[PDB]
């Protein structure tokens, strides 16, 4: 029934056109906690700042109250990099959340992606896994480092990178974490944090399940009619649409046996014209496999399908 | 008196480190709008997002209303500086507040990309142009002199050129060049040459017929089944694929009418497996639109396609 304070802080967002405002606005939010007695300070660069800069209100509803305050900083100070801190006292105890101007994202034209697991992993194989791709950079001495950490600390298998330099002149750092199926599905955040002898400070990029409403896709596969000329080969393809998340994975059956990967492609999930993504998958078929068992089927694992996280649909090439 | 509404929208912050949460929320406060109904929507990209992903609070309490609205984010969707815009509805004309990651420290240096005739503009319309865009410049002191030319040396027509300021602050230069189609498909090869005081060296780039092996593309329009779920609009879909070279241009067709690109959502071309080339194509019609005529007709037009660089499937979604 208690509730501690929680703090969280929002800031004033960029131009249209990514732009700072004239001035930087700093939300402190202390919501939903056990009423009490509650101080709110603000902090730049460890030092507390006048009382004249900040407006602070607390308002009750029901059982819970909540609080906020306001800093208002000059775009300079702002974008001078200095840290600034929001300082709760609930009940005698301190609560605190920092920021600072965000870190530039592709510095020095770097780039930095961390992806989540494949449904297929994660609920068929059953051994998740989060990759973290590092490019667009150049060769230089000391090495670049990719470490893997869990936001509640806990700790993290062992990793592996495996770098490859590329053609255009620059090097591609990729590492594969994997996660605890569990640990995933309550919500984990794993960050992937890389320190570049060559570059500025450390880039990092945090992943962690969807939020957001679940959809089950919807499965339906279309085998090509014959084309003059090519009579010993059909191509299946199958939309797989208005699902959610947008994260998906395709497969595809043949005679009780599920294909290897590199005989069929799929399109990048897409949004519809309304709600959900879609998906396009193709599989190139021979007479050999129809005369065969003439039934492929066109499988999708998604976090919303169940019972098994699956939707499926069979196709035949003959009517 | 009657106070007029405002947009404002709030961010997540970033770490202590200066680095981004696992997930952006964007908070919307729309304050001090006299009491009354009223509708958020947002906007990723001018394209409406379902509301799904979004949550209305209010209280305009002791007397004038106010009432907020957050959309929440992965950290990928929103390092892609995807644009972000939230809509207010009060008495007719719509209120607004747009935001995106905020610009890197350092700004980026200028780029220039030379298209190519498209496979439509030379075949159905017969007056191809190739374009060239030079982006990311810095405006103010000096103009970019972008001029063309061909490696036969003849001359090149007149082009058009466009300078557009874009909403980063960067700019935008297009140039875009007529070209024989007789010169085009016989392999003559332009060159886009742009300059500045404030370009180091002289920028160069080139365009020409794609070479290789040739194949016209084969065309397959579907229509997903009628369900409850799915009564008032069909989706349909076309797949083009084995054809080579890689240029095509992809329309549907109804009533006559030739839909606009942005009513479709078709892929890129990807290799098939050697045989050369597939695109997928997705078309979400509706009633009204089947009712005026219920025939679709999905085109591709490219170089190889006999006798007029052509090939169509047309779909029904209801029975003839
Ligand atoms: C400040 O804000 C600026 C925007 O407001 C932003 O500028 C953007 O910069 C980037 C790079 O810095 C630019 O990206 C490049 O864009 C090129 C042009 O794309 C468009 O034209 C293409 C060529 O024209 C077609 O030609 C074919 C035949 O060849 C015809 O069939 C067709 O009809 C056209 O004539 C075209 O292919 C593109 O099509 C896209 O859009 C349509 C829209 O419906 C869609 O249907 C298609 O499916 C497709 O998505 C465009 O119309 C492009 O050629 C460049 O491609 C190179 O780079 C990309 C990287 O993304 C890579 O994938 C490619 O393989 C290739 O190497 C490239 O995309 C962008 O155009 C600029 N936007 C502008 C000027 O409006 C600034 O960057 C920003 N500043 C910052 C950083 O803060
Ligand atoms: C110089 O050359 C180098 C050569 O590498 C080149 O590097 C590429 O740089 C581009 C960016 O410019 C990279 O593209 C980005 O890739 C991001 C990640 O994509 C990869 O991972 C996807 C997910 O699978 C991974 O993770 C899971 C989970 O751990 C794991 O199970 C998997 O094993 C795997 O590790 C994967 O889907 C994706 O594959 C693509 O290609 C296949 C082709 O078969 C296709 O089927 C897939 O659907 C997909 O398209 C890839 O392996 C990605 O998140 C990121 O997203 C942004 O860009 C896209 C553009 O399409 C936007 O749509 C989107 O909104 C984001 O803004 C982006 O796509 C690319 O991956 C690098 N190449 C390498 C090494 O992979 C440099 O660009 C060159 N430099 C110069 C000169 O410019």
């Amino acid at each position: 029934d208690f509730t501690p304070p929680t703090v969280k802080i929002l800031q004033s967002s960029c131009d249209g056109g990514g732009h700072f405002p004239p001035t930087i606005q700093l939300l402190c939010l202390v919501s939903g906690y056990t009423p009490g007695t509650i101080q709110i300070t603000w902090l730049e660069d460890g030092q507390v700042m006048d009382v004249d800069l900040s407006t602070a209100s607390t308002t009750q509803e029901g059982e819970l109250a909540s609080t906020q305050s306001e800093l208002t900083l000059s775009q300079k100070h702002w974008l001078s990099d200095r840290t600034y801190t929001c300082q709760v006292t609930y009940q005698g105890h301190t609560f605190e959340d920092s920021t600072k101007k965000c870190a530039d994202s592709n510095p020095r034209g770097v780039s930095a992606y961390l992806s989540r697991p494949s449904p297929f992993d994660l609920f068929i194989r059953k051994s998740p896994t989060i990759t973290c791709l590092v490019v667009d950079l150049a060769p230089s001495k000391g090495t670049v480092q990719l470490t893997w950490s869990r936001a509640s600390g806990k700790p993290v298998n062992h990793s592996t990178r495996k770098e490859e330099k590329q053609r255009n002149g620059t090097l591609t750092v990729t590492s594969t974490l994997p996660v605890g199926t569990r640990d995933w599905i309550e919500g984990e955040t794993y960050q992937c944090r890389v320190t570049h002898p060559h570059l500025p400070r450390a880039l990092m990029r945090s992943t962690t399940k969807t939020s957001g409403p679940r959809a089950a896709p919807e499965v339906y596969a279309f085998a090509t009619p014959e084309w003059p000329g090519s009579r010993d080969k059909r191509t299946l393809a199958c939309l797989i649409q208005n699902f959610m998340p947008e994260d998906i994975s395709v497969q595809w059956l043949h005679n009780e046996v599920q294909l290897p990967d590199a005989r069929h492609s799929t399109t990048q999930p897409r949004k519809t014209k309304g709600s959900g993504f879609f998906v396009f998958s193709r599989l190139e078929v021979t007479r050999a496999e129809w005369e065969q068992k003439d039934e492929f089927i066109c499988r999708a694992v998604h976090e919303a399908a169940s019972p098994s996280q699956t939707v499926q649909r069979a196709v035949s090439v003959n009517p």
